[PDB]
């Protein structure tokens, strides 16, 4: 089942401190060593999370982090992941800066890729895919993490789109305007996200307030070719950019035109 008693885990180390509060590294019993998140009273719907449980535990993959359980016997509650031992790709980029090769750039996009045409093929919409959101595994694979979990996110601030804190950086138009979520504006968040793989982790319109942000997209503004991007590559970056949502190529589509890319 996904109830894990609290007497299945203990507490190692402490790895950092989250959005929701703490992660720890740990170990569930007979079974794997873990990375525990603990989650603060208040931060998340826990009721609608639960709920969707045993329906979504199902979902497994090579590039997702599996989300193994919850613990959840007394307040605060806590999630049981797959441990990631390089922590996420956002800080990965940042620290490992100007040792990466174009074609470990164009792996870390393709593990994303199939981990996201697999959420496409099962209907499941990520809603918040970014660099920061995607962890670094054993031998430097990367997994999508944290998908669908802005549905459960009770700070309005974070979740509407007029909110002071919305993730207007990674949000198609039709996002950023209407919350109109599909695998298409996930596809858009995938361009962001390759773009902050291939500029080794810098942050998308750092210059730029979030209604700047919005009316730069509005108006034709395309985050510039970063330097280790190929034309080919920046080419199926702005493709994730039409303004359109029909426009966009499916994840089914990119993946097999980054395959070849890499393969070629
Ligand atoms: C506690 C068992 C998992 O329960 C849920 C309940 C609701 C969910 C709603 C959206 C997404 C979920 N979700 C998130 C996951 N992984 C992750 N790294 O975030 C998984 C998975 N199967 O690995 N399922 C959910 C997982």
């Amino acid at each position: 089942k996904w109830v894990i008693d609290p007497s299945e885990l203990t507490f190692v180390q402490e790895i950092g401190s989250g959005q929701f509060g703490l992660v720890h590294l740990g170990y569930w019993l007979n079974k794997d060593k873990v990375a525990i998140k603990t989650i603060r009273e208040g931060a998340m719907s826990e009721e609608d999370f639960i709920e969707e449980a045993e329906v979504m535990m199902k979902l497994s993959h090579p590039k997702l982090v599996q989300l193994y359980g919850v613990c959840l016997e007394q307040a605060p509650i806590c999630l049981v992941f797959e441990f990631m031992e390089h922590g996420c790709l956002s800080d990965y980029l940042r620290t490992q800066r100007g040792l990466f090769a174009a074609e470990t750039l164009l792996g870390m996009c393709l593990d994303v890729c199939e981990g996201m045409a697999y959420l496409e093929e099962a209907c499941v919409i990520h809603r918040d895919l970014a660099a920061r959101n995607c962890l670094v595994g054993e031998n430097q694979v990367i997994k999508v993490s944290d998908f669908g979990m802005t549905r459960f996110v009770l700070d309005d601030q974070y979740t509407s789109s007029t909110g002071t804190k919305f993730p207007v950086k990674w949000a198609s138009p039709e996002v950023f305007s209407f919350s109109r979520y599909s695998s298409k504006s996930d596809v858009w968040s995938f361009g962001v996200l390759m773009w902050e793989v291939f500029s080794e982790g810098k942050i998308p319109y750092e210059n730029r307030s979030n209604s700047e942000v919005v009316e730069d997209i509005s108006t034709g503004f395309r985050l510039y070719k970063p330097r280790l991007a190929s034309t080919h590559v920046y080419q199926i970056m702005n493709h994730c950019w039409r303004e359109r949502p029909e426009d966009r190529p499916a994840f089914s589509r990119l993946l097999r035109q980054l395959a070849e890319i890499a393969e070629s």
